[PDB]
């Protein structure tokens, strides 16, 4: 798994940005599928253009030969894409009907990275951006609907980034103990939220270096969640101490130890423009007049106009029979009733599928 590391430095750099931008709203994006959505689009890009895209996933470029780059995505696709796990992701590229394409990079789409281009007339901007929609919306079963608010006068290309998750827990919760519980948004007020509850053995542990509970629980599938809560305070300092070396040494763990659980069901979006956000992280010039995408069209100038990635979570008991053995003594009570951080982790790759902070569940 070559590309692993980078994928989780990007997970951060982009969770550390958006951390930055509000601290008072829920976060919740894939890593991969941005990065495999832009991976895909520097097939069509040379030059500044190319290399600002991969530099901006975290790619050094005099390091990591660009044929194992595209490898690593291709093979992250193939696991995704049989599996329990219930992950519908598509990615949408939508390009003047007046642009002679090349057509190998429609193949490439299509071919390596499973994705889908269609030709849209952005001459009538409504029609465009209800036909945009429609496809986000018949690709999520109506999950995610009006995607696109607006668009340029001068669009002649957009780029959407769909994913919605809904996990199976391997040791699912019962749904006769979910309770209204008090989550403390801060160290002086509370709100009633629908808590999950179960005693268990769990892959759990106490982390100084991060000052952190540290919960994982493995899904249906090759996915497991990650939850971090913060001790009293402590929630910017466990944002900067996260590596993916300490993630490494918590996938590995097997230890077991009784607790008893207090989760929260979780219904949260995250919707992004990527033009701006990624624009931070250095990629500019292929949302710019100077973007080189001769790879995607050869004579007329082209640039992206729009970019969005929106990711929807489902958190729930079930999500559709191992007995664990608990000893005779006090377990730890474990609540995430104050705000915490999570990680998705791909079992086989060990990418970071989604990552995301709860600062109110009912937000």
């Amino acid at each position: 798994n070559k590309i692993t590391p980078n994928l989780a430095e990007f997970a951060f750099s982009l969770y550390r940005q958006l951390a930055h931008q509000s601290n008072s709203t829920n976060i919740f994006f894939s890593p991969v599928s941005i990065a495999t959505a832009f991976a895909m689009l520097s097939l069509g890009t040379k030059a500044d253009t190319h290399d600002e895209i991969l530099e901006g996933l975290n790619f050094n470029l005099t390091e990591i030969p660009e044929a194992q780059i595209h490898e690593g995505f291709q093979e992250l696709l193939r696991t995704l894409n049989d599996s329990q796990l219930q992950l519908t992701t598509g990615n949408g590229l939508f390009l003047s009907e007046g642009l002679k394409l090349v057509d190998k990079f429609l193949e490439d789409v299509k071919k390596l990275y499973h994705s889908e281009a269609f030709t849209v007339n952005f001459g009538d901007t409504e029609e465009a951006k209800k036909q945009i929609n429609d496809y986000v919306e018949k690709g999520t079963q109506g999950k995610i609907v009006d995607l696109v608010k607006e668009l340029d006068r001068d669009t002649v290309f957009a780029l959407v980034n769909y994913i919605f998750f809904k996990g199976k827990w391997e040791r699912p919760f019962e749904v006769k103990d979910t309770e209204e519980e008090d989550f403390h948004v801060d160290q002086v007020t509370t709100v009633k939220v629908p808590m999950m509850k179960r005693l268990g053995m769990f892959n759990i542990q106490h982390c100084k270096k991060l000052s952190s509970w540290v919960l994982l629980m493995k899904y249906l599938g090759n996915a497991t969640a990650i939850f971090f809560l913060p001790d009293e305070g402590k929630l910017q300092h466990l944002e900067n101490e996260l590596t993916h070396d300490i993630i490494t040494k918590f996938l590995e763990n097997e230890d077991r130890r009784s607790a008893s659980l207090h989760l929260p069901k979780l219904s949260i979006t995250g919707t992004y423009d990527l033009k701006s956000v990624l624009g931070q992280l250095g990629i500019t010039k292929v949302f710019s007049n100077g973007a080189d995408l001769s790879g995607v069209t050869e004579e007329a100038p082209l640039k992206l106009s729009k970019a969005v990635h929106k990711a929807v979570l489902t958190i729930d008991e079930k999500g559709t029979m191992f007995l664990e053995a608990i000893p005779m003594s006090i377990p730890p009570e474990v609540k995430f009733n104050k705000p915490f951080v999570f990680l998705f982790i791909e079992q086989n790759t060990k990418s970071p599928l989604f990552m995301g902070k709860v600062v109110n569940p009912t937000q």
